């Protein structure tokens, strides 16, 4: 009934999707293996969606923007899924799907859930965010960064480096007392994006203003998301980026499988503090501690 | 004579350093092991130096700045080593040491060379730079980024993300027709550093101007390097950063040892293109290709 579970998802049965999602989220050894066979069957029905990541600090307005962008999209004929690596009026619609979420684990489960959703007819996948930003950037076509409409304080609370992940930057809460400040805060971020992408010819991250609580700027945000994709498609980079993500994910799964044998080893985990204390104190070289970790892992595996 | 090779390096014998460096750079299995024992003996004589990384695009002026900074330091009583991951007038001095350089390999060899040099009495280590910037940032106390004194073009050619590695940013070639442009180019970079470190309280990367060919700005660069260190020491972060680098390096060596069994496997390497082509075409899931890579590695090891 895995062959059966695949025709039901592809045919649009909507009690079968939660179950296939449950199967994909399971890690019991018997489940991963059928989860794999299902994905394999549904994979050629995937890929026909725009995957958008969305990040920014708690309270920047992420879930308010997603709810509104979700409504905007549904009213335009899309079927929208929201995943997390809050929004009630979205969740009511028969054309929306909202599901709540170890980074390797949740990445795997999210990634595999996307294949299911795309096979199931969803054409827009919104994925909301520790090292979780990179993980989501690596599984989406357009990575969106929401920031604060405060001149000199846009990236408050943002891990450094995250700005370079963004295909689009959005100065949110451009309302109330900060209509004019929003514009200046945006122009400040543009200036910086211009220094970080000084001779980019294909896509330099545009910076938008938004008021996700007043529903202002979501349409323009989406117009920009579509534009990102027409630009990348016209240069052959859109499929090229996806194929490169799937190859990097493959090598990452290989990396995780082979390193978890070590990291996950109980003996390695008891002895870890002491070998580290010794390294930090220069009582032991890192090559020698590394060897000891390996010998020990190898004795108890 | 490994116990002998350690008292000769620590005592300041200067034909013994090249030889210990040669021993540390060797990967023949019999050599790594004595290299380790030597490092272990010299490790308590290391740590008494300021390690500075230096990066920027080819032609930005790196090796001209290093030669001049080197002379500045030697005339002030330091013993200076330069490593690379060009400068002849430096290389003549009995208080300078210049040595030319697989990323894991060259990182290991550089890192181990630093211990030797510090044991040998060198108190300033300059390390000049693919993913080589992160590697050097992870092995130094102060990471310096040289950029161009061109308004709107400072980071031309720089991999994105590298700006967030810098403890210090230096607008170089602030001479000739660009004295005033240099000042503005610097103020542009300050504005961006201010957006990326909007509420930093301990150390916000200062941005300096320099003319490394006219010997202008090197002294101020070094004053800033020393200041970086007094600031970090006053907060207990200077040793804390070093100890965290040695622990991360340990886990990296463990990661490299365990993954090279796979990556380095000849059979894995023949079959790689085809498994990738299959992943990129959606003929195969990444979890299933990952498994096939592992089974195959495991059959031929
Ligand atoms: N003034 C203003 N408040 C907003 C805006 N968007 C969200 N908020 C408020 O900020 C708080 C957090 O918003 P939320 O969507 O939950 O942010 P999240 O943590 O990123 O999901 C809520 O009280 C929202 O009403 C906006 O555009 N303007
Ligand atoms: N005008 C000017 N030229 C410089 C400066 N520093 C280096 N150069 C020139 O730029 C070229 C490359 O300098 P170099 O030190 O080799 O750069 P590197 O590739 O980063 O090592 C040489 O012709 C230098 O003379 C400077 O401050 N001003």
């Amino acid at each position: 009934t895995v062959d059966g579970l695949a025709t039901a998802v592809r045919g649009g049965d909507r009690a079968a999707l939660p179950r296939a999602i449950t199967l994909v989220e399971s890690t019991r050894p018997d489940h991963r293996e059928q989860a794999q066979q299902l994905l394999l069957r549904l994979l050629p029905d995937s890929g026909n969606a725009h995957r958008v990541g969305i990040t920014g600090v708690p309270g920047v307005g992420k879930s308010t923007a997603i709810e509104a962008l979700g409504m905007h999209l549904i009213e335009r004929g899309h079927r929208v899924a929201v995943l997390a690596v809050r929004m009630a009026r979205l969740a009511v619609h028969p054309n929306a799907y909202i599901r709540p979420s170890t980074l390797g684990g949740v990445t795997r489960a999210t990634r595999e859930t996307v294949v299911l959703l795309e096979a199931a007819g969803f054409d827009v996948i919104l994925i909301e965010t520790g090292q979780s930003e990179v993980a989501v950037a690596n599984m989406v076509d357009t990575f969106v960064l929401l920031t604060l409409a405060r001149t000199g304080d846009q990236l408050q609370g943002i891990k450094k480096g995250v700005l370079e992940l963004a295909d689009i930057v959005v100065v949110n809460k451009a309302d109330g007392e900060h209509h004019k400040e929003a514009r200046l805060a945006a122009r400040e971020l543009s200036a910086a994006i211009r220094l970080i992408y000084p001779r980019e010819a294909l896509w330099r991250p545009p910076v938008l203003t938004m008021s996700a609580v007043e529903g202002r700027g979501l349409a323009e945000l989406w117009d920009t998301v579509e534009r990102h994709r027409q630009v990348l498609t016209g240069a052959g980079e859109f499929d090229a980026r996806r194929r490169d993500q799937q190859v990097d994910w493959t090598w990452q799964l290989v990396r995780d499988a082979v390193l978890d044998r070590v990291w996950s080893n109980p003996t390695v985990r008891k002895v870890r503090s002491e070998l580290e204390r010794r390294v930090r104190a220069g009582e032991l070289t890192p090559a020698l501690a590394a060897q000891q970790i390996l010998e020990i892992a190898n004795l108890t595996d």
